[PDB]
DNA sequence: CATTAGA
DNA sequence: TCTAATG
């Protein structure tokens, strides 16, 4: 956690560079299992060989550990951190819609900068176009203060369209967070569940509403279950407009909401830990269900859930308010 | 790990 | 169809 720091950090830098700049899934994959284990290791690694005794660590990485331990740096690291090509990939990548694949390509073509991106708006697809358009705003954190505003709006219309609609804003905003990155809304409806062959309009109806009134201003992607877009708060009485924020809505079979809701609310840890608990408690928990465990090794049988409570109950835990779903 | 664009 | 990018 801190005794192993630089090492895992150096090691993570390396991985990340392979995967992105190079097309080396493997090396990239090496660095991480490595960085995975060395971080688990309970003692101050004092040398290559020491590390080396580890699983997944070999000569490659050891050698790296020495140099790093020896001098507070790394050449390959100083070299990469320096390299424009590689620098470029890292950056181009920030653009929502641009991954590494594209980033490489853009680069090979000579698109390095934000501006170059503009001059060639044409090479970019719709997504990347919006991404490039809202680049600044995309990078800005969302104030809970605004979070509250947005949430207020979406609930309102939802209800308006159909009253049988259940929506929840999941994420850290759900967990009390002072700010959020983007907004996640989970949605379901009673008439849509595990079997009942869809009702795509169900999603659509609401997207429509939202735009109707001008909350949604762009659409990154719309499918019959998951809409991915851009939203914005009504720029009040002039002098101050809101930044364009990312928003995602997802339709869910009413019969899988809470787990899902459980799950998205997190935190990543609270999940795992809770998840790890249900195991002893004779169960299994995933993004959509909760199955009583059978002895034969495994087992099915989706238990019926009507609230976050049904879940907690099942594993005989304490209902944890989201506030404290911190871990 | 699942969904959507795209070509 | 496959392959990319988001979550
Ligand atoms: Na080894
Ligand atoms: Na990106």
């Amino acid at each position: 956690e801190t005794l192993n720091g630089g090492i895992t950090d150096m090691l993570t830098e390396l991985a990340n560079f392979e995967k992105n700049v190079s097309q080396a899934i493997h090396k990239y994959n090496a660095y991480r299992k490595a960085a995975s284990v060395i971080a688990k290791y309970p003692h101050k690694i004092k040398s290559g060989a020491e590390a080396k005794k580890l699983p997944g660590v070999g000569t490659k990485i050891a050698e790296k550990i020495d140099e790093f331990l020896a001098t507070g740096k790394l050449r390959k690291l100083e070299k990469i951190r320096q390299d424009d090509t590689s620098s470029s990939i890292n950056f181009l990548t920030r653009v929502s819609g641009i991954g590494p694949s594209a980033a490489r390509k853009f680069v090979d073509e000579g698109i390095k900068t934000l501006e170059d991106l503009r001059k060639n708006e044409d090479k970019l697809n719709h997504h990347q176009r919006i991404g490039l358009k809202y680049f600044g705003d995309f990078e800005k954190r969302i104030p809970r203060e605004e979070m509250l505003q947005m949430q207020d709006i979406v609930l309102n219309e939802v209800k308006k369209v159909d009253s049988e609609y259940i929506a929840t804003v999941c994420g850290s905003f759900r967990r009390g967070a002072e700010s959020s990155g983007d907004m996640d809304v989970l949605l379901t409806h009673p008439s849509f569940t595990s079997e009942s062959t869809k009702q795509p309009k169900l999603l659509h109806q609401v997207v429509e509403q939202l735009q109707k009134v001008h909350f949604i201003t762009d659409t990154l992607s719309k499918g019959e279950t998951k809409f991915m877009g851009v939203c914005q708060l009504p720029s009040k009485n002039d002098e101050k407009e809101y930044p364009h924020r990312r928003i995602d809505i997802r339709l869910i079979p009413k019969d899988q909401y809470y787990c899902g809701v459980l799950y998205f609310t997190g935190s990543d840890i609270f999940n795992k830990n809770m998840r790890a608990h249900a195991l002893e408690k004779g169960f299994t928990i995933n993004e959509y269900t909760i199955r009583p465990l059978g002895v034969t090794g495994v087992a099915g049988e989706p238990l019926p859930v009507d609230s976050e409570k049904d879940i907690f109950d099942y594993i005989q835990w304490k209902y944890r308010e989201p506030k404290d779903r911190s871990e």
